[PDB]
C-alpha cells in the first residue's frame, strides 16, 4: 500500500505508490471533498486522472496536468455528463469555479486572478448575467445589477482612496444619473444626462451647493451675483479652474480675474489693482483673503467661506 | 435684516424676522441646494412655507410644522406637481427620502430610523422592487436582488463578526441553496432544497468537509469507518450534537458514546472503558485525546484533527 505524497494546485494532496501495476501505471489515492477519489497514471510525479462515486451517485473526476501545471475538479450527477461544478486551479493559486444548476447550465461563476483580482458572476433563468462584483489590484470593488435585457440597471462603485460612484442607468441602459461621493463626504450629483453625455450638475459641500451643467468634457458650476458670474469648471479628469467674467462696463468698478493654476487662486482685480484671491483648496473649500490698498500685499488672514452668500457677498 | 436663527430636523437652518407684516405674519429665509427660499408666517418660531423657483424653473417647497417637529422638502418640474424629490424628517433624527426619475415616478426611496436602522429601495419602470439594502443598528447589512417580477431571488447577509448568509431562490420563490460562511471562514452549504425544507448539507472545515443531509428540523453529517457512523447533527436553532452508533455486536470491541453538551465533548466507550473525547470546539474544530488504560484519566494533551482520515481513525 503506503508510499508518498505531493502537494497540488487547489490545497490537494495525492499520494502516489511506488512500483507499478499490471499496466506499469502508478496507483492515485487523494480525498478531496468528503470523497477518497482513486485513479492510475503513466507517471510516478502525482499527475493524472483520479475518479470517486458520492453515496448520491455523483461521479467526481480530479484530473492533475503533467507538469502539475494545474488542476481540474469536476462533479458530475448521476450522468456522468451534467456538471455540478467546476474548478480549475493553476499552480499560481489563480482560479475559476463554476457553479450549475439542475439543468447543468451556470448559475455562478467566481475568477480570481493571479493578481489578486476578481470576477464574481451570477446568472438568472435565462442564461443570463443578473449581477456582477468585480475586484481590482487597485482595491477598487465594482458591484453591478442588471435588467432583463442584460443591460445595466445600477452601478455602485468603491476605491482605495475611500470615494464611491453610484450610477443609475435608464430603461435603454445608457447612463442617467451619477453620484460621486468623495472621501472627505463633498459630492458631485449629476441627473437627466441624455445620450450626448450631458446633463445637470450638482457640487454638494460643506455649508452650501453649486450647481450647474455638465456637458461631454467638463462640469461647470456657476454663482452668480450683479453682472458677476463665477465659473468652477471641474475636467473630465477631475481638475479644477476657476474664471470669472463681469458684464459691467466701466473700468472703475469692473471685475476681471486670472486664474493660477499651480495655487489654485483666482485673483480679481478692480480698477487696476487686485482685491482679493479666492483658494480652492484640496479639502474642496473655498477661502477668501483681500489685498491691501494698494493692491499689492495680501491683508489679514484667508476666511473660509461656509455659505452660498458669502460667495456672492465676494463677487459683488 | 434682523433675524434669528432656528435649527430644524433634516439638518437645516432658516431665519426669521422678529417683526410683523401687511397680515401680521413674520418673513422667513433658507437655502436648501443653491436656492434662497422664502416665505412669511403667522408665527415667529421659523415655522410654515418656503417656496422658491429654481434657474430651470424647478420650484421647490420647504414644509415646517408648527412645533419644529418635522420638515417637509420637495422638488417639483417646472410644473409645479410633479415631484423631482421628497424628504421627510422628524426631530426624532428619523427621515424618509424618495427620488423620482424624468417620468416622475418613484425610482429610489431611502428610510433611514433613529438608531440608523435603514433601508434603501431601488425600483424599475414596472414599479417593481428590483433591489434593497437593509442596514441595522447591529452593523449588519443585508442586500436583496428581485426578479423580473419583482420577487426575491437572492439574498446576501452580512454581520458584525464578518460571517455571512447567501441565499437563492427558485422560481417559485422557495429557497433553493444557502451558504454560511462563518466569521472563521468555514462553512455550511446547503443545496437542492425541497419545498419540504429538506436537502443536500455540506460543512466545509480548516482540512477536511463533512456531508449529510437537511431536513426542517435538523442538519445530519455523517462520517463511517468500518461498523461504526459517526453523526454531527446541527439543530434548526443552530445547536450542535453528536452521536455514534456501532453495529459491532461483540462486548469486546462495540463502541458506544455519551455526549455532553456543556462540554461539547463526546466521550467514546469500549468494554466499560472510557478510551477518548472528541471535542468539537468554539473555532469549529475537532480534538481527540486519549484515556489511560484504566479509562478513567486522560493522557497526554488533545490533537487537532486536520483530514478526514483521522476521524475515522478515531472510529476504529
Amino acid at each position: 500500500k503506503n508510499s508518498v505524497s505531493v502537494d497540488l494546485p487547489g490545497s490537494m494532496k495525492v499520494l502516489v505508490s511506488k512500483s507499478s501495476n499490471a499496466d506499469g501505471k502508478y496507483d492515485l489515492i487523494a480525498t478531496v471533498d468528503a470523497l477518497e477519489l482513486s485513479g492510475t497514471s503513466d507517471k510516478n510525479n502525482g499527475s493524472g486522472v483520479l475518479e470517486g462515486v458520492k453515496a448520491d451517485a455523483s461521479k467526481v473526476k480530479l484530473t492533475i496536468s503533467d507538469d502539475l501545471g494545474q488542476t481540474t475538479l469536476e462533479v458530475f450527477k448521476s450522468d456522468g455528463s451534467t456538471l455540478v461544478s467546476k474548478k480549475v486551479t493553476s499552480k499560481d493559486k489563480s482560479s475559476t469555479y463554476e457553479l450549475f444548476n439542475e439543468k447543468g447550465e451556470l448559475s455562478a461563476k467566481y475568477i480570481t486572478r493571479a493578481d489578486k483580482s476578481s470576477t464574481y458572476e451570477l446568472f438568472n433563468e435565462k442564461g443570463e448575467l443578473s449581477f456582477k462584483y468585480i475586484t481590482r489590484a487597485d482595491k477598487s470593488s465594482t458591484y453591478e445589477l442588471f435588467n432583463e435585457k442584460g443591460e445595466l440597471s445600477a452601478k455602485y462603485i468603491t476605491r482605495a482612496d475611500k470615494s464611491s460612484t453610484y450610477e443609475l442607468f435608464n430603461e435603454k441602459g445608457e447612463l442617467s444619473a451619477k453620484y460621486i461621493t468623495r472621501a472627505d463626504g463633498t459630492r458631485l450629483e449629476y441627473t437627466g444626462i441624455k445620450s450626448d453625455g450631458s446633463g445637470k450638475a450638482k457640487e454638494v459641500l460643506k455649508g452650501y451647493v453649486l450647481e450647474g451643467t455638465l456637458t461631454a468634457e467638463k462640469t461647470t458650476l456657476v454663482v452668480k451675483e450683479g453682472t458677476v458670474t463665477l465659473s468652477k469648471n471641474i475636467s473630465k479628469s477631475g481638475e479644477v479652474s476657476v474664471e470669472l467674467n463681469d458684464t459691467d462696463s466701466s473700468a472703475a468698478t469692473k471685475k476681471t480675474a486670472a486664474w493660477n493654476s499651480g495655487t489654485s487662486t483666482l485673483t480679481i482685480t478692480v480698477n487696476s489693482k487686485k482685491t482679493k484671491d479666492l483658494v480652492f483648496t484640496s479639502s474642496n473649500t473655498i477661502t477668501v483673503q483681500q489685498y491691501d490698498s494698494n493692491g499689492t500685499s495680501l491683508e489679514g488672514s484667508a476666511v473660509e467661506i461656509t455659505k452660498l452668500d458669502e460667495i456672492k457677498n465676494a463677487l459683488k
